[PDB]
DNA sequence: AAAAAGACTTAGAAAAATTTTT
DNA sequence: AAAAATTTTTCTAAGTCTTTTT
């Protein structure tokens, strides 16, 4: 049971389509067409894609042209049967030139629009769940586009159809004030689920899944089950080495099923590598994860550049970033990978007899709610933990310890797969500071120097001011060479979610207490938010 | 035991808000 | 001023895990 009241008023429904100024032409084969609105609509959505490389790929503009012909009429059908005679120059340059005027209106145009969103969010952003006003995460409803699929997807730029109200479920407490839907209409159904954490939903025409709007991330039902996230982290840090040691001792097992699973769960150890759920043929693009490696996805090396028992794996993750890594690996894996690779086509799974169920089954059965995922909590932060502890500096100086933590946090963002010409302003400008600052210092040279003879005060005092200038200076100039050797360390590094799904807050502000760095120099308004449990709850002595 | 359905989390892209440079 | 480069924020695709169920 996720509460017992909540009341809302649903979501904010996405704007009607405005047409078209009569002096913004489209074309097919040349000829000014005058688009049907559910055809211009779709087209438009094109038109402020054109800059993108997506409008160039064959996959999206086969899925876009079928389905806008769909959006059209019986006459327009015989007229536009490709998509390479139309034109959208005019449209598009249309649409570039309505940006550039927002990028520069009236700021009298800019207040009034960030109040009419702000009311919008009084008015839409919240909910009442229990006995609290709480957050909105998703209130604003999909407006209807085209599907950007992340890697080679095979249903990319299908059009995204414009949700109603008649597909929209509600769900609240019985005892609510039930959202009213738009002047003439109807939702789809409103239910009172109090086992779920949703406020409403309606299914997606492209994957046929469902899309629910939920809670703000600093939600007291989001917060709890993050709460919850770490300590079952901390619990399974508790019982690892048995589970290791357990898995170890299953790689002799007399069944395969079982050498599969503790060798799958090695690896998701080891290598932080995703459950690997199996994915619906055709719904997305080719992905795989641990349970879903296909053989082809492993090469065994008996040695390789110099280490021994390697084996390299290649394969492509969530949203389709790619996994190279050349693993040394205990004899006895290296030993059960060849026998599960034995007699297979390279399209064959690895891990046949496996399966995430399976896999979490054992793991639960091992510890309550131990999943595949929460390794990878673990490894994350118990990493931040070591490395901030190990490259944090205790004489150092804010700005760089920021670096520190920074540095401690890529390694996070490293095992966890996270993934220019800056330089040339930064050096530029750390140039100025070097000799602003080496002037300044010949500064108080001079000032130093007057000031033997003139033992006075004004003097001394002179002598005080052109000091503090120079540590102004080196101050700035030492910021400005972190942020270099910053933006370098960090080319290929995301940080961000690392920062938002995988890493104890606690850890971090235990931190910041610890050595008195400000919460604000490493959470942005959004972040402190979300982690405001963590942030009122941790002492500065917090241990993972 | 299985699998299809449903629910909740993660994650990069994208947008917008901001700062900084021209 | 404007635009380029950063950062905070928003968006929603892509996954993991649960839950229903026959």
């Amino acid at each position: 049971i996720k509460w017992k009241f909540l009341e809302h008023k649903g979501p904010v429904f996405a704007p009607p389509y405005e047409p078209l100024p009569e002096n913004v032409k489209f074309y097919y084969d040349g000829k000014v067409m005058k688009l049907s609105p559910k055809a211009e609509e779709v087209a438009t959505f094109f038109a402020k894609m054109l800059d993108h490389e997506y409008t160039t790929k064959e996959i999206f503009r086969k899925n876009f042209f079928k389905d806008w012909r769909k959006e059209m009429t019986n006459e327009e059908k015989n007229i536009i049967t490709n998509l390479s005679k139309c034109d959208f120059t005019q449209m598009s340059q249309y649409f570039k030139a309505q940006t550039e005027a927002r990028k520069q209106m009236s700021k009298e145009e800019k207040l009034k629009i960030k109040e009419e969103n702000e009311k919008l969010l009084k008015e839409y952003g919240f909910c009442i769940m229990d006995n609290h006003k709480e957050r909105i995460a998703n209130f604003k409803i999909e407006p209807p586009g085209l599907f950007r699929g992340r890697g080679n997807h095979p249903k990319m730029g299908m059009l995204k159809r414009r949700i109603m109200p008649e597909d929209i479920i509600i769900n609240c407490s019985k005892d609510a004030k039930v959202p009213s839907p738009p002047p003439g209409h109807k939702w789809k159904e409103v239910r009172h689920d109090n086992k779920v954490t949703w406020l409403v939903s309606w299914t997606e025409n492209i994957q046929g899944s469902i899309k629910y709007i939920m809670l703000n991330p600093s939600s007291r039902i989001k917060g709890e089950k993050d709460w919850q996230k770490y300590e079952t982290a901390r619990r399974l840090k508790k019982c690892v080495d048995k589970i290791r040691n357990q898995y170890r001792e299953d790689w002799k097992s007399k069944e395969m099923k079982v050498r599969q699973r503790a060798v799958a769960l090695y690896f998701i150890d080891k290598l932080a590598l995703r459950a690997g759920n199996e994915k619906e043929e055709g719904e997305t693009a080719d992905t795989v994860g641990c349970c879903s490696l296909r053989v082809e996805h492993i090469n065994l090396h008996p040695e390789l550049d110099g280490q021994e028992y390697v084996v390299e794996f290649d394969f492509l993750g969530k949203d389709s970033i790619r996994y190279y890594n050349k693993v040394p690996v205990e004899k006895r894996v290296f030993k059960n990978l060849q026998l599960f690779m034995e007699n297979k086509q390279p399209e064959d799974d690895l891990f046949d007899r496996l399966n995430t169920g399976i896999l979490n089954k054992h793991l639960q059965d091992l510890m309550e709610g131990l999943t595949a995922k929460v390794f990878r909590t673990y490894n994350a932060s118990i990493t931040l933990q070591q490395q901030l502890k190990e490259l944090t500096a205790p004489d150092e100086n804010i700005p760089a310890k920021i670096l520190s933590y920074n540095r401690a946090n890529r390694a996070v963002a490293i095992l966890c797969n996270h993934q220019e010409k800056s330089m040339m302003n930064l050096q530029t400008k750390i140039d100025a500071k070097k000799e602003q600052l080496a002037d300044a210092r010949r500064d108080l040279k001079s000032a130093k120097a007057d000031a033997k003879v003139m033992k006075d005060a004004k003097t001394k005092k002179v002598v005080e001011s052109k000091k503090k200038a120079v540590q102004r200076l080196e101050e700035q100039l030492m910021k400005l060479e972190v942020q270099a050797t910053d933006r370098e360390e960090n080319k290929q590094i995301a940080l961000g979610t690392s920062k938002l799904n995988f890493l104890d807050p606690r850890i971090t502000v235990a931190w910041c207490k610890k050595w008195g760095v400000p919460i604000e120099k490493i959470y942005n308004k959004t972040q402190r938010e979300k982690f405001a449990w963590a942030i009122d709850m941790a002492d500065e002595d917090y241990e993972f």
